């Protein structure tokens, strides 16, 4: 099993010097760095090549997370937005092909964060999204990318809140490059059973995000890690596990992730490194081959 | 230990014939019905005495929950909003005295639901709220009402997200009628420890809301009910336990609680009744004595 | 699911007036009374018919538990003990036919309690037991009795300590009416996973005994009841659930179950009744199909 | 917090070259090797100083476990056995002083393994044991040794089965060098609450043994490690944590610990080393700094 961390653990904006984080997580012993998609459209082919060379040089696999804007919303009733969204993903998936990235994850069926004052048309957004994702999935297959649909808690999204809804959506899309993605933080709110949710996802599970109930690094909170390892073994999980911890106030990250107290308890960069490496040791030990 | 349920388990709007729910809940064997404050300011003295007489006649204690409007925001930097809020609560608390209600709970330090797009000033809102609540507390004392501040998950408020923040706030207020209120749904997201959060609240714990991780009736989900029972025994909790299950899509309640799937699994009124009664037997059994 | 309790919860010896306990458990709302086999060989035909009629008239199903003596040890290297053991079981099973009982459970592959000072030959005892049990199973089948092999913790037997070992033994026996019986008390010691153990048992699970870690009535201890409910649903469990609580010091039951402190906390008969009824309500609610 | 492991994890007899295991556990990063007391009475003064020199040289602290024989039974009604027991402990405690060992633990109030076929006089054995242990405590105080009384499950002893019984016994002994010792394996059977047992022990807790429910190395089983870390922080635990895993059949160890299946799943010495090191990383990470 391959283990990663989201760069945003260290950063307060949805961009960074990803080369700095490739070198860091390689030293800490991770297999994977997850990076935000949003700066990638601002990269020259030179910058893409040198990011790929950095990843290759440090023995790191890159995965991509994206929180789509309202303008990138494949579910939108406005056919202009759906057309611009499809263009955005087509460009992005081609960048991912040049980057040697084989996995993108997030609320890719919708947008994030969402405007909850808007009138909700779940059945309408659902039907439009399935159609749109099925189209985008043809580009994802051409670019060698797993298009992973993140199951989110009710506060962040209305379309897909449980593993069962995720399986329903992906089954309805009916394309090999579209996968369910589960997140221990999101499962913690919506699911009756964590092991049950993972077994429900079964062969459709393409990615797993990890974090404690309050998004601390895995190990010292209430997430049932042993039950998760057992369920991953039950479904013969052939895929990666990326921890997505957020312990710092401030910036767009602190605001979007709604960190309103110092969850890090005054941690400096070296303290964040030590706890990430401890969480990685824990994750390899507890989650692997049951 | 007294056990209650929120009328809203059965209803898709923030008011109802509370007399109907007093009779139902009395027959199901509850001690307490929790009602929404919203319609109480508009009750004639006749309507108040009718509700009180109905509660007394059925052996049911009434408690009150409130989601304050933006106009009722005691943390507001706008002094006219603060003035309205203080007048609103002063009138409400006089009515609760007439109604023979001795407990109100909710985001009473702030408002709910909140506009999260607005720039956040936590320090400013905190200092203003502490001052505002301390004033309202003196009217709460006169009216014999425990003014209980609900600790909420980061998605619903930024001010008080943990039992420790709740205790810090309530100690700063420094008034005996102002209490911390915990909710298993909210603790499930923000707390390192459920038992730890309860022991942290200790003497300041004035009210407890219950529900599964996804707001189903207590019993068949992942909430550590036994650990809660033990912590309530540890602190010597002398308060009441009110379940706050939300399993129904539709209406303002469905929208505000963000129920985007049929969590009830097609339950009619009779089925909701039986599940509430089973959850009550479970709650009396698992949460008491320890 | 059908729910039972072992009479011995109320009694300090391996016999009693079972008619008294049939009437008690019918009143408390149980489906099943489990009784000890020990006195049954000393029942006249009319005593058997009386017990059967008492059970039938009260809507109660009788199940039988047996701790075999050294002289009833089907695993014994001594061929005379094996011969006497088979004659004992043959007579007992014919008595169970007269009683209209269709389930016997316990360490029926061995004896209980065992002498652990003896040199252990697990390999030899296992081979003899599979052979012996296969022969007795044919008598059980003719009598309409399921022969359920209890998986026990290491302190009570050496042959079958895990669900996997139980499955291995029952597969070797290769008789349809020979089943694995799991016990929450025994699984709590020996199993990596409770849900895993139940899913390992699968179609071989013919009976389930319940009790907290320290053998209190189900509900207020550390046994993961929700996980058990989920696993029973996963395997489509068709059988019954009998709680086997032991909370009283004194006599052969006190000594054999090794109760060396008052686990009942001074409970009189009415208190034992009420705790059993609360555990039954808990068990129906929490274990019932997910 | 100092972490150790019992040498017997690697060995099937109650002795070995302790210097070999000092070197090994130093290499694996342990602070402590726990050793069996059995061979220490057979040690010359030169051998004591050798082992002390090896320990100091490798930066390892030595702790001692003892399973008393029947003739070392401080609870015995036979005053000759009590006389011999006190002589045995007086000599052992003087050797410990020379070895530079400041902690001994086990069923030091009784013996292990016990003959459970004997008539049990719990009240008598308790009264004698308290008096006997109080006298030995004077010698322990002189030799600078913490005399740690292991709380055991009902299958291994009848005197002290819970942390509460442990505290009552130690408080009755009323001596600063006599401590309660808890074991995750034994707590897992007898305790209503793991956190609650540790908080019950509080200031009396002198030593903690760790192991999964079935005595595997900590981390991948059902023991609530986070809850343990929390309770240790609550009582400000000043002591060490020694893992006591037993995963191998064969010899006196296999027999006494009742390992009747290959729990090690065919692990060689190298594999046992790796799993102990994984469990140490897990234990340092999860059990500290709550
Ligand atoms: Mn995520
Ligand atoms: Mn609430
Ligand atoms: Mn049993
Ligand atoms: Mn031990």
């Amino acid at each position: 099993m391959k283990h990663g961390i989201y760069y945003a653990y260290w950063e307060q904006e949805w961009e960074a010097d990803y080369k700095y984080y490739i070198e860091k997580v390689a030293k800490l012993g991770f297999d994977i760095l997850e990076i935000a998609a949003s700066p990638l459209p601002f990269y020259s082919d030179i910058q893409i090549n040198e990011l790929k060379a950095c990843a290759h040089g440090n023995g790191i696999t890159l995965t991509v997370g994206h929180g789509p804007s309202a303008e990138q919303n494949l579910s939108s009733p406005d056919p202009d937005i759906r057309k611009n969204a499809k263009a955005f993903y087509t460009d992005l998936l081609k960048r991912l092909y040049k980057l040697d990235v084989h996995l993108i994850g997030g609320a890719l069926y919708s947008y994030w964060p969402i405007d909850y004052t808007k009138t909700i048309d779940k059945k309408g957004d659902w039907e439009r999204s399935v159609e749109s994702v099925r189209e985008v999935a043809k580009v994802a297959e051409a670019c060698g990318v797993d298009f992973c649909l993140e199951v989110l808690n009710r506060f962040e999204n209305y379309l897909i809140n449980t593993a069962q809804e995720g399986v329903d959506f992906v089954k309805q899309v009916d394309h090999n490059n579209v996968k369910v993605m589960l997140d221990t933080f999101h499962m913690n709110i919506e699911e009756d059973s964590i092991g049950g949710a993972i077994r429900t996802a079964g062969s459709y599970l393409g990615h797993l995000h990890t974090g404690e109930c309050n998004r601390k690094v895995p190990g010292r909170g209430r997430i049932p890690w042993v039950e998760i390892g057992e369920a991953l073994a039950d479904i013969g999980y052939n895929g990666s596990v990326v921890m997505e911890p957020f312990v710092r106030m401030g910036g767009t990250v602190g605001s979007n992730i709604k960190v309103w107290r110092d969850i890090s308890n005054g941690a400096d960069e070296k303290m964040l490194d030590r706890e990430a490496q401890a969480a990685l040791d824990f994750s390899r030990y507890v989650l692997e081959c049951h």
